[PDB]
Parts: C-alpha cells; structure tokens; sequence
C-alpha cells in the first residue's frame, strides 16, 4: 500500500478551486417554509378548504417574508399539485424573523426591521386576493422596538419591549404608556443593571428563552364596562453578574436576582387606559419558589386563571412546574402601613401550586412541550408533559393533579416548609415508552387534538438517523402509528384543526422538499389515523451531481452502545493506495451529526476534502443527541476524558475494515465543542492524530458560563478534578513538542466562547516552550479565508507530499 | 556556486542550542557603575583627593545601590590601579535608579522600592569607612510615593508626587503637608483626568521628561525669621485626550491643556509650616505662551530669580527659551473682588521673557544642554546653549540676551502681540562648528568649568561611529582637544571641579570598560587639556570566544550619503558556496544600530544566526541618528517610502563585494519601526526579500501618538498622501499571495505600539484574501520563546533545504 499525496495547490490556486465550486454564502441556504397556519375559508360554495400562512424567503438574494397559499377541497390524483406562493404583503415605502395571529379577528403582528406592523387577513373580514400593505404602528420611542406580541384578550392592544421596559401601544386609538420604569437609559450599564421582559443571556444562550413577558390570555370585566388586561413578567437585577468586555455568569458565580411580577391595565369601555397598577409577589421570591435559580418557561392556562412556570434549580437536577394565581400579586407600595393592610388582605389559601416535581442523578433537559386541557373541575388539573426521568428516554406523560389548599398558612407569620406548596398528584399515565425519545426542542412540539383524543408528536422509534411524525390516543394509549415515509428524517408542523400536516423532509442523497399531507380516518374507527400526499409546497432542487453525499457507518463499541458515524471515500478512488484522513468533529451535547439527512448545504466542505483525496469521518460519540438520556450522561462531570476514545475506536473500526485509511496522516477538526476536542485529541492521543485545527474552542471551563458547563460538570468546589482535567489550558505541557501539528483559529469579538480562552492556552503554550500556529479574524469575506487557510494547512501539514518530507 | 543549506534542527534541539548559548537574561548585563558624583575630602595629611560616589550593579543577580571609591592624591604609574566598590548602604531590614545630593550638608536622598530613604556623607559631619543605615522618610500617605526630589535650599524638606499630587515631607520634624489638591483617587478616571508635577504619556514617552516640579534653588527669608521655599510645577488636565484598553493622545486628536501653576511654602524660625499658598498664572498660559503645545524642559537660574522652560509648538519647528518670574504668579481666588486687586497689584514690567528663539523646516531635537552663568548685569542673562536651526549639526553657542520692559503692558486690557515678550539678542558666539554634532540626550551633557572659562562635551567629530570627549574655551572659540582615546566609543561623565573625568567606553571587539582619568594643564598654558590614566572601577571580562564580532563597512549611495553598516559573515565559512541573509533593521529615527561599540550583550543573537550559516546585515539607511539634521530629515513627510531603497542598495553592495551573499534567500527582520519597515519591504520589494518577520509594527500612523508622528509627518490633513502611503495597514492587496513569507509577532499589553495596528492590519489581510502567521504573547521565559520561534520560522522558510523544495 503506497501513500496517496493531495496535489499541491498555490494559495492562489486554493483560493480559485473553492471559488469555483461555491454555491452558498455563509453556510446558509435561502429559508425553507416555515411557521406555518391553517385558516379555514368557511365557504360552501368555493373550492379551497384552507388557507395557510407561512414565512418563507422566496429566492437566495431575498428577504423572509409572508406567504400564503391555497388548499384544495379535491385533487387531481394523476397530477402532482405545486402550491403556488401568494406574497402577502405589499413593498415596503426589513425581513421577518417571527409573527402573531388573533384568530378571532384576523390580525397579524409582527416587526420587520426597526418597525412594527400589522394586517389583517383570514378574520370576519376575510380574505384578500392581492398583497396587503403593511400598517406601521406609530411610536414616539426613540429607540428600537423588540419583541411585539398582540394581546390575546385585545387585538388593538400590543406590547413590545423599549431599552428593557415594557411598553404598551393600541393600533387603532394609537395610545402608547410605559409600564416599567425599571432600566434608565441616561444612567450607565454598571449602575443600573436591570430590565423587565427580557430574558437575561443565559436564559437566551443555553435554554432558548427569548421572551420575559408573557399576556393573559382572558380579559377580566369591570362593572363600568371597562375590563382589565394583565401582563406576566420576568424582572432581572444583573448588579452582581460578572462584567467583560456586558453581563456573563461564569460558572461558579452569581446568576442574576430574577422574580415574577404582574402588570395589572384598566382600560375603559372605548380602549382608553384608565391606570396602570404595577404589582409584585406577596412575599419574595426566594421564599415562595426555595432552591430556584432559572425560569425555564413560563406562560398562563388557557383560560387565564392561572399563570405557570417550569422551574429549576442550580444543579439543574430539579424541575418543578408551578401554577402562580394573578391574587399572589399585590401592589407595590414603599409605604409600610399600606403594604402591611394588602398582605394581610390576601387570603392564605392563596398560595403557589406546584403541580409537578421530578429529579435526576444526571440533568434536566428543559423542552418546548407544556399542554393543559380546559379545567372542568374547580380542584384539578389535566395536563400532557414530557420527561426523561422515569425511564431516561422522552416520553409523554398524562398527568391529573389535585389542587390542595397549602397547609402552610402566611398569617402564623414564619416561612414555608420544603413541601408544603407540592400537589397530590392523582393519576400519572405513560402515553409513550420504549428505547427511543419523543422531540421537545428545535421546532419539535405536540399538537393535542381535543375532540377525536389523540396527540401528534415527533420521535426517534424508527430510528436514531431519523425524525419522524407519529400519532397516539392519550385517555387509551397504545398503537403508536408512524405518519411520515420511511427513508427521510422529517420536521412536521401539525394543523391547529388536525386535518393537515406538513413535512420538510430531506436525507443524504436528496435536498429539503416541503410537502402537504391530509389526514383522515377509515369509516369504521376514527381512532385509526392514515395521510395521503395533497401537494408540494418547496420542491427539491434534486441531487446536484457536483456532491457526493457520504455513507453512514456504525459500529458496536466495547462501552456497549452502537455509535454511528459518517464516512466520505475519497473521490477518483485508486486501488491498493492509503489516503489521509481529517476527523470533523463536535461531540459535545446538544447535538447530532450523524443521521439520514442532506448535508450538502453546511457541511459541502466536507465533500471538497473528499475531491482533493482527504478520507473525511465524522462520529457521534457518547454525550451527543438523540440516544437517551444513559447515553448523553456518559461525560457528566468528565467533560474530555470519554470523547477521543469513542472517536479513536471508530477510527481503527474504518481502518481494519477499509485498507484505504492511513492511519499515520490523520487530521483531527472542529470548532467550539469540536475545536476543545480537536486539542483534547492531539493532548491525548499524538500517537493517532498528526494534526489539530481548533477553532474556537473551550480551554477553560471556570471561563465559560453556568448554565452550560455546571448542567454537565457541576459546581467547581464539586468538581475540582473534572475541571483541572477538562481544561486544556492547565495541560499545556502535555502538547507536542513538534511544530505544525497545532492551529488555532479565533474570533476576537466571538461573545459565546470568548477569545480569552485562546489567548490564555496561548499564554501557558508559551510558558511550556510549545509551538502552534495562530489565525485571527477580528470583527462574508472571512469564511472565504478560514476555508482558503484550513485547505492550505491540511495540504502542507497532511495530505501533500512536502507534508511528508517535512517530518 | 552551490547554495548552502542550514542545520534542519528539531524545535527541541533548537530550545537546546539557545540554552546552552544563553548567557544574559532579557538583553540586560549587569548595570555599569553610572550617576558620579565627586567629594572632595579637604584633608591635608590624608592620601585621597576625593570620593567618588555611583549606582552599579555588584553581580548579575544583585539589585542596583550606591557604591562609594576613594580617588587617592597619587599613583604607582608602573601599576594599574583597580579602585574597590564600597557599598554606601547597610542591607534592609528593593534597587535604586536614581539619587539626589545636597552638596552642602552630605544628605543622600533616593527611593528603593517604595520607601524612600536618606543618609548623610561628605558633608560637614565627614566621612564613613562602613556601610551606612538608610533612614526611612515615614508617612501616613496610603499609597506608593513617586520622583523624590531634595529641597536644594533646605536639605531638611522634600517633595514628592503621591496619586498624581503634590506633597512635602520634612525629614527630621516628620510634618507633612499636601500641597496640591488636583486629583481626588475616591473618583474615577474618566471623571478627574487632572494631576500636578507628573509628566503625561507623551513628554515620558517621546521627550525624555520623567518629572513635573522643580524645587526654587534659593529660600527667601521674611522679617520674623522664617522663610518661604517654592516649587514650580506643571498642572496638566486630559479630560479631552483620547481614551484606550489611559490617557493617550493619537496623533490629530488633543494634547493635554497644561500651564504652571507655583507652590509658595512659608516655613517659621524652628523649620514648622506657617501656611501653602497655591499660585496660577496671571494670564491664561495660551495668552502668555502663544502657540506652545509641549512644555518639554523647566527648571531655575542659579540664583533662583527666574524659573526657565524650552518650550515647544505643536508642529515641533518653534523652540523658544523663556524666563518666568516667580512674580507672575497670583494667588487662586474663585472671589473676583479680590482676584481683580491682585492682577492690578502686580506690574506691567512684570512679564514673560523670551530669551532665545529658532526655527526650522525639519524638526526641533529637544536635548538636555542648557547653562545659565550667574547674573553679573541686571538687565541681562548668558546661557550656553545648542542648536542644529543655524548649520545642520548640534553645535554649542554661547548667548547674551537683553532683559528689556515688554512693549505690551497689561493695564491696557488688551491681548500681547506674537513678538511683544522678544528679547534682543546682543550676543551670539558660536562655540563649535563643522560636519559633525555635540551630544545632549541619553545622558550625554556639558560641564562648564567657569574658572578657567572652558566647556567639556561630548561629539562625533573624530568620527561619526564614536563619541569622544572634547573640551573647548567658550570666550576664544577654537582649537577643539579630544579627551578620549580613538579606537573606542565613549560616554563620559565630568567632575564638577573639572579635574577627572569617567568614561565608559567600548568597541566592537572588546566589552564596556569604566575608568578614571586626571585632568591637568601644562604649566606654560592652562588653556591647554591634558588627561591621564589614573584608575579601573569596572575591567572588561575581555574578549569572550563564543562571540565573533561583525565587520564595519560603508558605501557611497546615490543618495549622496556614506552610508554605514555592519555584516556578520558565517562562521566556518565555505569556499564557492552562497548562504541565506538575514537583514536585522530598525531605520527609523533617534536610533543608529551601526558604531564601534560592542554588540555581544544586546545583539548577541545576530552572532548566533552567523553560527547557523545565515550572513547578517544590518544598515543606518537615512533618517537614523548622529549624521546631522539633514540626513535625518530625509524621511520627513515620507515614512517608509525611502529606507528600504538604501538597505537594498547596500544589500546589493555586499553582493557585489562578496560572491557568498545569497540574494534569492534574503530575510527582513525588525522591531517597532524595524517591524514596520520589515512590512514595508515585503511589500514594496518582494523581488528582494523571500521573508519578513515583523514584531510589534507600526501599521497605520493615527494610530500612534502626537509627540512622534506630527513631529516626522506633520498633523494627518496637511499629509494626507504621506500617511496613507507610510500605513501599510492601508495598502494590504500589495502584499504577497505566497504563503510563508510574513510573520507578525505581538504583545497583547504593549502601551507602546498597540496590538491595534497588529489587529486592524490582520483584518484588511483578511479581506484582501493575503495569508500570514502570527505569534502572540500575552501579558522572561517568552524573549526564550520568540528566539526559538525566529531560528525555527527562518529554518523552515528561509535557510535550510527544506525551504528551498517548498517554494
Ligand atoms: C461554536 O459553537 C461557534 C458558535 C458559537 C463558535 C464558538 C461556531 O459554530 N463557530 C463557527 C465559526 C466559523 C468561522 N467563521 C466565524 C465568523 N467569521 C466572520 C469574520 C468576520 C470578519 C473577519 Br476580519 C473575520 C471573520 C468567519 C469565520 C464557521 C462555523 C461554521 N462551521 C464551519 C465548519 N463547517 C464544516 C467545514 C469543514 C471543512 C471546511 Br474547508 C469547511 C467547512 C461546518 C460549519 C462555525
Ligand atoms: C519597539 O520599540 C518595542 C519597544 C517599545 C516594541 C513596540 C521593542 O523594542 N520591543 C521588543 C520586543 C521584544 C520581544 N519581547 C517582548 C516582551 N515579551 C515578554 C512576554 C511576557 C509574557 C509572555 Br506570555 C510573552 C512575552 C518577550 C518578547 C524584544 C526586543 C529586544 N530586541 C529583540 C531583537 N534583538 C536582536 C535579535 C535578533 C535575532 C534573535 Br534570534 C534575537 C535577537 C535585539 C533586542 C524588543
Ligand atoms: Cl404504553
Ligand atoms: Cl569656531
Ligand atoms: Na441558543
Ligand atoms: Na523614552
């Protein structure tokens, strides 16, 4: 077996060949339909049963914007039906990430660049056949808008967020009145640390969170023919969060002082405000909810008696979803003697609800899954939640509560015992079960169809590779009927009215395809659940014959779990020839490489090396996504010590099985989590990987934030091994003493893995008397360069035959 | 004629090699005994004529302090005398830079760490033969005291600078009082940006002034038997300069607003403080001082009559010398009604005078020389000063002014004229002349013997590759008498009796040396100077053999200069073979690399890459120090558009002269401006330099302060094409599309040349699709790493034959 040499390109010639076989910016393909909604036309005499909505970006060099498009009564099933695109709005006199909908009146909501606009389609008023124009909702704020929501109760009221207060605005009489008066945009960042509404940088960054306000969904009537709207929200004092250069909770210390507090809104019988009572908890925070660091997630009942909330506890190994009554909060008042009448005048059978508690040994995975059926007693209540807990797989549970009143009462004037707020839980049915989980995040919910008793969801029974749509009773459960076609991974959105669902659907040899299914059930059981294709919303661009998709792999690892991999053969394949090989990797948690879908968008690179006569593998070792929750917790305070192995394993796995791998020209790459793992690799395991190529990588897990790293390590008083040694920064010793076996690639201005973990490996790296080579990119052009670099790295260092001599 | 290839040393063996040929640790030998100081003893019937007191280093790992020698009345001339090192000071119960004496009482005073410390010898109370105990000045001030300074005209008081102010201290009754009241550290540094007798950034930085208070020489006695002691001061305020990640003011931006203000300190009969008056100026400083920007020297007359200062505008073409009266100070009164009295009460006759003013088209070169003689007429002042405005080389003049009444009389209320403060010049002599200069930085002065009316200084006039010591009479100006023997560099310290002097001096073959020579007359002519070798106080370790100095060489460039240089030819030098040249550079002004002095200590390393087989050039291209001003002002308005012509050019002179010159593999490398001008020779003249590995460059010039770049390149809008065309950070797509070839070496912390230019350099690369390496050090064992680094990159790229088969 001789040695295969990539040919040895100038920096100009790289920089021409990756040119030339580009055919997306930034990794980014133009947005495939999403956020969609079925409205029903209503129309005996017409031929369309729906209208859906959706945002979608109708070319490359587009903007995302809203579209709709017709849904037939009948089809000609001859023909194949492409639904035609219909912009619903006009041009402007600026793209939409998000919007709102009030069924009842057909108003859209929603912010495209620095304004707030509004339509109306699909309500009493009906449906236009041309595109709308967009109606600015006029302000006198200065400054940037986020986060606009329509009150459910109201559509002319909205709220939004202004300089980290909430605001209200009415579209019609064009009223606008600040409700908190909690940030001040004159005074500076170090003094006046506070926002209301907003949810904080973790909260955003590690348990996708973007919202701190929430509306009530019912509006309470007054006896003057006025009503009251209420607002939910969050309010954050980040004065003790660290500070770098805003605020960062690096794990071990301070988390922001986070507490509920209520909006309370008259408004009178013609849409006027009469006044705007701000109102706080009965008694703290603290106190009320013992052991809370983070609200997860929060929202009210459908019928607006209550306001919930999953919460968790530092250690993130306690979930608790609590029910908090609008009569817990009382108006603030610095003046004690008034204070002191309105606690008093609370009732003590008022008293938080929690309705559910579930702990673990490994961690919480907080998800986007929380539906509570309509309380048709006055003591219970009926819900669907997911868990990993009972069994370490996702799975459904129907759960009944009783709500109690607290044996703890507030007139004997001490604190609340552990459990003196916790619900007798009734009845706890599983819905589903098996070695496989049901998908909470990324888009990934459950449609509860209330009437036929049934709820649709997302899962991995099939396979681990792939997503598919799936449908259960939840009273009698049982049959669990797959509803998507095997041989894709599918991402569903479900009709509201459970006759409709759409797929986006892809897998290795196919690009993205959107297509709408109708559902219906046989004449003899309306249990029984079965689709047929209606139309194709996006069609796919077909397999492109410049990719060659890779073919996944797996293997049984001696840690007893299948680990599955991806493998790109060189292209031009020669006989009784050994190729180098580049490792890409991730392998931290939260994420999937590995499964049947098109990877020929973000990871196109990857096939370029495969063009030039790289061996390219990729493995999805213990800790990452979509195998359960015994398989995720494989590196739980042992963050570096497990991955290489499992990559490592895989690797000899290919090579004893294909001749063509030379073992002694492997590359190792990735970035964040790939990039700590990619120095790991060289750390540890020199023998096996020539080079490293870390971009942006983790060297110091006290640096990164709590959220993150105190989920999977703990606290680091409780870790102080797991620490030390997941931390490549206090290893630098244990480098190679060669030169170009090292790169690190940094942004400067990167706020999620900050450069300082570069700068201070450099520092040590340096202290050691060890070599590495160093890419910057301070502050689209760029990604051209990285690309330019790594090709050129990996042929003077790898794959060329100067790389060889070289050693 | 065959190429030679160097040694391809492993990284290891590399670190090896420079360990084991390491002998100074940060380009630092031991610090040569400096800061003289000659005592006579008085002493009749003893042996010795003087003391000498010093600060020197006694070993390498040992902290500078004051040693004392003892001068002895006569010689044994058939021996050579090595005079012993006495330390002055006991152990503590922590190193001194510098001290003050008071001639007059012996008292010492002197800061070592952070106290500061007093003893007494040579004065009325005699001299010690042991070690003598510091006694600690003692304080209740918190904070580190800074630039401790003797009271000349009462050795019981001193001053010092404690956070940015002014405070007094009296040794023996241990009163202290805080004079200034300008800085408040409670407050922040945006807030209060103001401090008292400190100089800024820039006068540090890029003047050479390191003090902000001058102590009045004399006291003035008052009726009751007490007297008042004065300090002049300068008062700054940077609320307007720039701020960056201090105070520093880049280049177009604003200087600090400054003025002096005067401390009037009335002491009683028993050495207690009466009262402190704090004094201003009478008029604003920008009406007294038109145009000055820069306050670059101050100090008194001997008397104490005037306080002086060289003053400076922004363009850095106006130097003006100007007396102050103590009498043009006031005291501050916010009250008007009494402010208004005081500016009434004071004369009109009372005013600034302006003693001496020149002009230039290049720059003014601020230097240290400037004597005042004592006042023998009333109305008229004689100074010795130097000037390059008249001929182009620093010469000395002697100069009387006539102390007239101004033109301008401040009752009027009207504004002074640009010329109304003029004083006539009644006599100019010039003391020297010819193609050569006098030397006023870096510690080289005068000493003015005014008994016998002569004048010692130090000058290139034997050559411009050695200073010398000369003497001259500044009456009857003309025959010049070199002092110092040929053959050696030196720099010479003066006696104040002016009968010895001490010379440090060296040449390239031979390390520094410091003895003392005996000044005499011969008996017929006391004009006439004569020295004698009287002793050793630090003998050379003499030739060490590890170290092959260069050859000094020169050239006749087209430019119309004799250039100079300095070529390290390879050691074991091969017949008919070629070797890869490395060019070490700086070339940027106030520096000359290129003299007879040794270069074993701080380019040492320059020998060592002669050992590996690499020729070594270096050359003072026009702009460098000691040709006149102007061959330096060759560069003005045009850096970096002239100094790489004359490297190439004398680079092509060698290979012409010497067959065994390599130019296919010719290295550029440099520091600071030899980095940026490294930059610029890869850019300009790619054809001549395979590499360039640039540490710490200059990239883009408003990135860099006012003091230096107005000064070279005059202020950005009235040079927009010279700083455009000097920024190599604005012409990125000129570099080479080759990788391999740039090598930007950077501190993270430099407050000198920011990473900014580094940064802003990295990104236009980026963009304009340029490769580069780089190498960082963040925040002893790195000078060890960036060696290792050098040898290896100039390895690999450059020398050895792997680097050839790359290409
Ligand atoms: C990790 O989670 C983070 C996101 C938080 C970093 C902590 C991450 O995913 N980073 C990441 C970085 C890059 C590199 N780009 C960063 C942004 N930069 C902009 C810029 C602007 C101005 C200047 Br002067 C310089 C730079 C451009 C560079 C890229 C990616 C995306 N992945 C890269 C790897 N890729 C597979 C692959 C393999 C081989 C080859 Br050749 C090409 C691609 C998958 C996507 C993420
Ligand atoms: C230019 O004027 C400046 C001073 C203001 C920079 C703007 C300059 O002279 N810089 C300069 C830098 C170095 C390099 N050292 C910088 C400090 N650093 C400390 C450090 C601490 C912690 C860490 Br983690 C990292 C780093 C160490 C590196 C050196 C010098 C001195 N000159 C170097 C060149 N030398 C000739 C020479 C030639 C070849 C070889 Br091999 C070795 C030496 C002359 C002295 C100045
Ligand atoms: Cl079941
Ligand atoms: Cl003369
Ligand atoms: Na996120
Ligand atoms: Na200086």
């Amino acid at each position: 077996l001789e040695p295969f040499y990539v040919e040895r390109y100038s920096w100009s010639q790289l920089k021409k060949l990756l040119a030339d076989t580009r055919k997306y910016h930034g990794y980014m393909m133009a947005k495939a339909p999403h956020d969609f909604m079925f409205v029903k036309r209503n129309d005996p005499d017409g031929p369309h049963s729906d209208r859906i909505y959706y945002l979608a970006m109708s070319g490359e060099n587009r903007e995302n914007t809203l579209f709709y498009s017709e849904i037939p009564k009948t089809i000609n099933r001859a023909a194949v039906l492409m639904l035609s695109w219909k912009p619903l709005l006009d041009l402007f006199q600026v793209g939409i990430a998000s919007y709102d909908y009030h069924q009842g009146s057909g108003t859209f909501l929603f912010q495209a660049g620095s304004g707030i606009y509004h339509v109306k389609d699909g309500g009493p008023q009906g449906f236009t056949q041309q595109p709308l124009r967009p109606n600015l909702v006029e302000t006198s704020c200065p400054n940037i808008r986020m986060d606009p929501k329509l009150c459910p109760a109201d559509p002319d009221w909205i709220a939004f967020i202004h300089s980290n207060d909430i605001w209200i605005s009415n579209i019609v009489t064009r009223e606008e009145r600040r409700l908190t008066y909690v940030h001040n945009e004159l005074a500076n960042m170090e003094e006046d640390a506070r926002s209301a509404g907003v949810a904080t940088f973790v909260l955003q960054e590690e348990f996708d969170r973007y919202s701190g306000y929430w509306w009530c969904p019912k509006a309470e009537t007054t006896p003057s023919g006025g009503k009251i709207l209420r607002i939910l929200y969050e309010e954050n004092d980040e004065s003790e969060v660290e500070i770098i250069h805003f605020r960062y909770p690096k794990t071990g210390t301070a988390n922001p002082k986070v507490t509920f507090k209520m909006s309370e809104i008259m408004i009178d019988a013609e849409g006027r405000i009469i006044d705007v009572i701000d109102k706080e908890l009965i008694q703290p925070f603290e106190i009320l909810f013992e052991g809370v660091e983070y609200i997860a997630r929060a929202g009210w009942t459908p019928e607006g008696k209550y306001a919930w909330s999953i919460l968790l506890d530092r250690s993130q190994t306690r979930l608790q979803i609590v029910l908090i009554s609008p009569e817990l909060f009382i108006p603030v008042e610095d003046d004690v003697m008034e204070r002191q009448r309105l606690i008093e005048s609370v009732p003590d059978s008022v008293t938080p609800l929690i309705i559910y508690e579930e702990t673990t040994d490994i961690w919480i995975n907080i998800h986007d899954i929380f539906h509570v059926f309509p309380q048709s007693h006055e003591e219970e209540i009926e819900f669907i939640f997911a868990s990993e807990c009972k069994t370490g797989f996702r799975h459904l549970y129907k759960i009944t509560s009783i709500l109690k009143e607290s044996k703890y009462k507030r007139s004997s004037g001490g604190l609340p015992a552990p459990s003196d707020f916790k619900c007798p839980i009734k009845e706890e049915i599983a819905i589903t079960s098996g070695e496989w989980e049901v998908l909470g995040r990324h888009g990934s919910n459950i449609q509860v169809d209330e009437v036929r008793r049934l709820v649709y969801f997302e899962g991995t029974k099939d396979s681990p590779l792939e997503h598919h749509l799936y449908v259960v009773s939840y009273v009698n459960p049982g049959e669990v009927t797959r509803l998507t076609d095997r041989g894709y991974s599918h991402s569903c959105c479900i009709s509201q009215h459970c006759d409709f669902f759409i797929s986006k659907y892809s897998n290795q040899k196919n690009p993205h395809c959107v297509s709408l299914y109708k559902l219906s059930s046989p004449e003899d059981d309306p249990t029984c659940k079965t689709k047929e294709f209606w139309a194709t919303i996006l069609d796919s661009a077909g397999p492109l014959p410049d990719y060659t998709p890779p073919e996944i792999f797996s293997f049984e690892s001696t840690t007893g779990f299948t680990l599955y991999g991806m493998l790109y053969k060189p292209h031009d394949l020669q006989p009784g020839k050994k190729y180098p090989t580049v490792l890409f990797i991730y392998g931290g948690p939260q994420v999937q490489l590995v499964n049947n879908r098109f990877k020929g968008v973000k990871y196109f690179r990857l096939n370029t090396l495969a063009s030039l006569g790289y061996v390219v593998v990729v493995i999805d070792n213990r800790g990452s996504c979509h195998r359960g929750l015994k398989f995720e917790g494989a590196f739980k305070y042992k963050m570096g010590q497990i991955e290489i192995d499992d990559q490592v394993e895989g690797l000899q796995y290919l090579a004893s099985r294909y001749d063509f791998i030379d073992l002694d020209r492997v590359g190792i790459h990735g970035w964040s989590y790939g990039g700590y793992l990619s120095l790991m690799a060289l750390m540890q395991r020199s023998d096996i990987f020539r080079v490293a190529i870390a971009g942006a990588p983790v060297t110091l897990w006290i640096f990164y934030d709590t959220g993150y790293t105190e989920r999977y390590m703990g606290h680091p008083d409780q870790n102080e091994q797991g620490y030390y040694l997941g931390s490549v920064a206090m290893q630098a010793e244990k480098f190679p003493s060669e030169p170009n076996r090292l790169l690190l690639l940094h942004g400067f201005l990167d706020e999620n893995v900050h450069f300082a973990h570069t700068s201070i490996l450099l520092s040590f790296l340096v202290r050691a008397g060890k070599p590495y080579d160093l890419q910057i990119y301070p502050q689209p052009e760029s990604g051209e360069h990285y690309e330019l670099h790594l090709l050129h790295y990996l042929q003077e260092n790898l794959g060329s035959r100067i790389a060889a001599l070289k050693v």
